[PDB]
Order: structure tokens, then C-alpha cells, then sequence
């Protein structure tokens, strides 16, 4: 079985990673850059391997490294994360043609849903439902549409000229963004682990996400997340897996299959009581999925802020040194970081410092227990996005629920 | 109903019950020593009053300065938490005769269960079952017994002249220390939230607790959770309160009712989906508890490590400023406390300065947790327990599970 693990990413996921092996007895090797050696999944793992440089092409995208790594301390697997190589093929097949495990999907897989069109193709083919799309098409599909987005007919042929310089579908004009959760093993099984909303996004980067997605009914989840399942073994998808899609009048439409793990993991984690990279590490090593569809039940509702060391206004990062940190406790909350006192948050990758994630019996208590959470957190030395956090919790709008993509841009 | 309430307690309980507050909406006043103006839920209370100088005698036992806080600042209510003057009848009685709104029992209950003799008379009426006790009385009951330990009978009337200068009962060699935890409202219900083992202890003090307890099935967890239940509509009890039983050769034996909340609810909480503190809360502002009996049903396991500022070999306190604290996180760690990094541990009170809790869906899942969590946590500038902890979660015999409350003084 898997022995020893490769983490082949950085920051709070590799943090998530460590704990998920040292759970399951497996050794950990830490590969990093030389700006995150002291990062604190580094301090904790049993081998510490420098990869490179800080630019990320230098290090955490450095396939030559990573896999050198694997060789020298004698791995038996690498975990990619999120990001950087995650969804790369090659990286994948050469992982695989080195006789080490891709804590993830197949290559063929991962080119396969990391083309736009041969995606869709698959998912059309496995019943998973598509948005409308492909002289007269636009007219098929219908105003507005998007090659640069069309509204009008008259301006079709232009737009597709200024484009070109190439195929389209409806354009939803106010849609939610609502993901299922899969998992799928060598043994011929796929589960579905209910929704996730993450509609709250800026510039489409998510924000704030929450499970289950409000106004989904358990027989509108049970239709998607089975055709999510059923994809899932007809592609031979392997590990863990997002199906994304935009939600707009009671309809899903296909966008993305994250083949991968996904930050916001987390929300489904609290409601399902699974625990989704433990499952990838043992899906990884050959065995089943560790339960079957029916013993899983959405219980509760959990949401998850993505606390990130940036100005809450212009958006632009705030690095330095985390002079404090006080993080949040109590019943129903969960604080996923990396961050310590005394910590200093470098410039060299994204911004995100900490997840915080709530649960309770309702969304009525995770809402409230996320804004009590966010008002105990004290970060000092550097600025962070806990303002916003603060702006969309008491959003008469949010609190209701179902707000859409665009809704967060229209606020602000 | 209850619109503020004064928390007349600190540390980590008194955190605990500024959340809970907060999550109902509920003002707070914090009633603190000039010792205590750098607490954590004192900084975050909507009120503060400062009720005497350091020693406890002074202030958070100064029964007329809290109930003056109540009155000068119009709140309806006082959470005692636990210690100091949770379980003070005087207390309540003055409380109530002030017109606020005691949250626990009220104070003809908490006096019958405040004497170790009508207690058990009481539980004796209700059904509980309790230690055999009470010249050939020693005979009936079985040696060893005690009055000072009485192994043999020839020793019983010199034993009994040691002593005087007043009865005797079964003494169990090597019991475990099993809880019931239940509720009970003012609308006539009372439940039983299945049970903890606080086995695990150093001179009658509590260092590791877990839910549910090893080896209890089902079927006995209802029996004795049942008599529990209908003990308190029988003593007319109100709010949490805790039968605490010595557990030996598959018997209960009743030993103590703590009437109001403990240290180690946590774990009840994980395994139950249960909020008790809240409960308390609502069931004090006259409503229902939230649910029944039947709505109850025990899920995975949970753990809880008492950290304390003290020498992990002396168990002296280590008092002193934390340089730096690091908390651990992620899926099934639950971290209650007040401590920051910067804040000085006083000695004018008990050694606490955090509760790590773990849950997960096998007691072995727990253990695993609570060691990674553990490995993870740094707590500089003072000494701390912790290094007993991870003894103790390593200990083959506990790992078996059902070690005995003369344990770890064994070990050691």
C-alpha cells in the first residue's frame, strides 16, 4: 500500500494533506521552495526535500524536481493538491511512467475533462446535462449568447469575426454556481456527496461557500449527483472529483469537472461526515470507497470563508508578518491553516492565509457562528479580507440565500 | 425571555458561554477580577464590571458584587458555569430572591443533591442504582468497606473510632468513572445524552475524557440512561446536570449528581449533534429542550485532553506569559480556549488553559486525531501537560480502551 507520500503542493492544502497521512500512518515528504521552509506542514512532515527557487515555475511546477524528490526518498505516491500541477496531464503521466501513484485521476482522465470540448462531449454522452450550445445556431440557442458575448443578431457576424481574430452557447444571465462532490475507486464504485453553492465569487474567484446549496430538494440532488456518479464510471474517473455547473430556473448546466481535490472540500466534509482526503489516499492505494451511497445523509448546513491577507476594498495583497494570530474555537468550528504567529506571509503565491469553516443544525446557526468566528479572529501586521467576510454574512439578500455569480459584483 | 445575562465564571467556560450567548443573541456582561481584564471573553463581552480584586474569595465567589451586576446593569440572567458557586444553593436561593433568572436548578434541588446522604436517597427512591451502604452491616455489605479503608473486620471498631473522630458502603477496587449526561426543562421532559468515561485521572482529577464510554452497548446506555431521566422529573430537575457512577463488573453505582454543566460536555456534544450549553440557555428562559429522546442517536467518537499550564512531571503550576501559542485545526479538532499568544496564565485560579477535543467516527480516529492535534500544538513561555497526554494516548491499555480510575496513578 501507499507508504510514503510526496506533497507536492504548499500552503494550507499541504497542511490538510500531512494531517490526512499522518492519520493513516503514512510517511510524508514535504517538497518546497526556499521561500516556505518555514511553513508549518514543512516543520511537521518526516522528510523536508527543497525543490527549487520561490517563483512557482522554479519549484512547485518544477516536474523534474518533484518527481526527483519521489525517487531520492523512496515515495511510494504524490499528492498534487489544488492548483499548480493538479490538472496537469503530463505531469500525471510522467508520475505514473516514473512507477509512482498519482494521488489523483488517470492522465487520459485529466486531458480528457481539461478540454472544454471533449469534456462536454463526454458529459453529454454520460447524460450529465450541458448548457445549450454547439448561421441560425444563435437562433437555435437564443439571445444572448457567447462566441465576447452577443446579445443581438445583427452584431452575430461581427462578434464572431472580432473572436476569431470559436463556437457558442446560451449565455445565463444570472445563474448559481452549484458543484457535486464525487468520489470514484478502482473497485467500480462512484458516490455523490450532495452540493456545494459558491456563488459568492469576485472576477470569478470564489469567496464564501456553503453546503448543502439552499432550495435544492434531496430528490433534485439525487437526480444530478447519480448522473454525476454514473459519468464518473463511464470516463473510468478515479479519486476525487468535482462536477460544477451553473444553476439558473431549477436547471443544472455542465461548465467544469474539477479533477481534483477543491479548496472548499471542507463544507461537504461537515455535512456528510466524510472525510474526502483520507478517501483519496486510500482510493489511491486500491481500496474501495469506505461507505456505500446510502449511508450518506446531508445532515446540517456548513459554510466556509476563504480568509485571504489582502485589502478588504482594493483586493490588492497585504504580505508580511502575522505579528498576532488569534484563531477561532467552540463547537462547530473549524479553522484549516497554515498560518502561525510570527509567520510571514510571503508575495511568491495566492493570497489565502486560513479557511474558516462553520457548521450547525441549520444555515440560520452556521451563518451566525461564522460571524461570531470571524469577530473573535485577530490577524495583526498584514491586512486581510475579514471586512467582506463581515459585509456578505449580514447581507439581507445572502441571509435569505440563492444569491447569484453576479451578485457579490453588483454589491461592493 | 432572556435578553442578557451575566457570566459568573472565567476562562474557557465563560468563553464557552459568551458563544453561546452570542449565537441566541443573547448581551453578555462579563463579572471579572482586576486580575482577569485581559480575558478573552472579557474582551469580547458587550458589558464589563469589574467585581473585586484577584482572589477568588474576593470576587468571583462575591456573591452580593454579582448580584449586583445584574442589577446595575438590568440583565436577566446568571450562568454560574461550573465551580465556584455553580453548585452554591445559597447562591441560587439569593439569585432567584433577587428576581433574575438562575441558570441551572433550582436551589432546593441543587441542596438535596449537595448532600452526599439525601442524594443518594433520592436516586435510591428514583431507581438509580447506588453503592451497597448504608455492627454486621460491614458483613452485608462485603469487605473491603469504608467509613479510612476498612479491609478486615477485626480492624471495623478501632477503624470506625479513627474516623468519628459517620457510615460505611461497598468500596470498588478498580472501577471506571462513567457520567450521564442529561436535560431536563421546565415542560416536564428529560432526556439522557448517553454517557462519558472520565477514568482517566490523577488524585480525583480529570485529565482525559471520551464519548461514548468503551464497552457500553446500546441496551445499557438506555437502561441507565432512562433512570437517569426519570430521576430527574422526579426530583423536579432543570437545566444539564450529570449522574456520575463508578462502573465496575458491568454495575453502575451511583457516586454524585454535578447539577449544573461539566468540563469535559464537549465530547457529549461531538457524538450527539447536541449544543448543551445553548440548551441550558433556553431551557432557563422557560423553553422545551429542542428535541427528543428519540432524536437522539450516538455517532462516532470523541476525546477530550484537559491542557494545563503545570510541570508535566510535578504537575506544579507554571504560570507566566504565553510567547506563542499555536493551535491545532483541521477536520474533527475542536479547540475551547481562552488563551492567546500574549497573555499571561495568572495563579490566582485553577491550572486550565485549554480543552482539545477530537471526534471521529471510530474511537480509534479519535486517538490518532488527538495525538496528531497534540503534536501540532505549541504553547511557549510556560510548561504544560501535554507530555502526559501523549503518554497517556500511547498507553497500550488505554488504546484497548476501559482502563480503571486508579490507572494512570498506576502508571506514573
Amino acid at each position: 500500500m501507499l507508504e510514503k507520500v510526496v506533497i507536492a503542493n504548499r500552503g494550507e492544502i499541504a497542511l490538510r494533506i500531512l494531517r490526512a497521512c499522518k492519520e493513516l500512518g503514512i510517511k510524508t515528504v514535504a517538497v518546497h521552495s526556499t521561500a516556505d521552509r518555514d511553513l508549518k506542514h514543512v516543520l511537521l512532515a518526516d522528510e523536508t526535500i527543497c525543490i527549487g527557487p520561490a517563483p512557482s515555475a522554479k519549484s512547485y511546477l518544477n516536474i523534474p524536481a518533484i518527481i526527483a524528490a519521489a525517487e531520492v526518498t523512496g515515495a511510494d505516491a504524490i499528492h498534487p493538491g489544488y492548483g499548480f500541477l493538479s490538472e496537469n496531464a503530463d505531469f500525471a503521466e510522467q508520475v505514473e511512467r516514473s512507477g509512482f501513484t498519482f494521488i489523483g485521476p488517470t492522465a487520459d482522465v485529466i486531458r480528457l475533462m481539461g478540454d472544454k470540448v471533449s469534456a462536454i462531449k463526454a458529459m453529454k454522452k454520460a447524460g450529465v446535462p450541458c448548457v445549450p450550445g454547439s448561421k441560425e445556431i444563435a437562433k437555435r440557442i437564443g439571445y444572448p449568447i457567447i462566441i465576447r458575448v452577443v446579445r443581438s443578431e445583427d452584431a452575430l457576424e461581427e462578434s464572431i469575426a472580432m473572436t476569431k481574430a470559436v463556437y457558442m452557447e446560451k449565455y445565463l444571465e444570472n445563474p448559481r454556481h452549484v458543484e457535486i462532490q464525487v468520489l470514484a475507486d478502482t473497485h467500480g464504485n462512484a458516490v455523490y456527496l450532495a452540493e456545494r453553492d459558491c456563488s459568492m465569487q469576485r472576477r470569478h474567484q470564489k469567496v464564501v461557500e456553503e453546503a448543502p446549496a439552499p432550495g435544492i430538494t434531496e430528490e433534485v440532488r439525487r437526480d444530478i449527483g447519480s448522473r454525476c456518479a454514473n459519468a464518473c464510471v463511464e470516463i473510468g474517473y478515479r479519486g476525487a472529483g468535482t462536477f460544477e455547473f451553473l444553476y439558473e430556473n431549477g436547471e443544472f448546466y455542465f461548465i467544469e469537472m474539477n479533477t481534483r481535490i477543491q479548496v472548499e472540500h471542507p463544507v461537504t466534509e461537515m455535512i456528510t461526515g466524510v472525510d474526502l482526503v483520507k478517501e483519496q489516499l486510500r482510493i489511491a492505494a486500491g481500496l474501495p470507497i469506505s461507505f456505500k451511497q446510502e449511508d450518506i445523509k446531508v445532515k446540517g448546513h456548513a459554510m466556509e470563508c476563504r480568509i485571504n491577507a489582502e485589502d478588504p476594498k482594493t483586493f490588492l495583497p497585504s504580505p508580511g508578518k502575522v505579528n498576532h494570530l488569534h484563531s477561532p474555537g467552540g463547537l462547530g468550528v473549524r479553522w484549516d491553516s497554515h498560518v502561525y504567529g510570527g509567520y510571514t506571509v510571503p508575495p511568491h503565491y495566492d493570497s489565502m492565509i486560513a479557511k474558516l469553516i462553520t457548521y450547525g443544525d441549520t444555515r440560520e446557526v452556521a451563518i451566525r457562528r461564522m460571524q461570531n468566528a470571524l469577530s473573535e479572529t485577530i490577524i495583526d501586521g498584514i491586512k486581510t479580507n475579514i471586512p467582506l467576510h463581515e459585509l456578505i454574512l449580514e447581507d439581507e439578500n445572502f441571509q435569505k440565500g440563492g444569491t447569484n455569480i453576479h451578485y457579490l459584483e453588483k454589491k461592493l
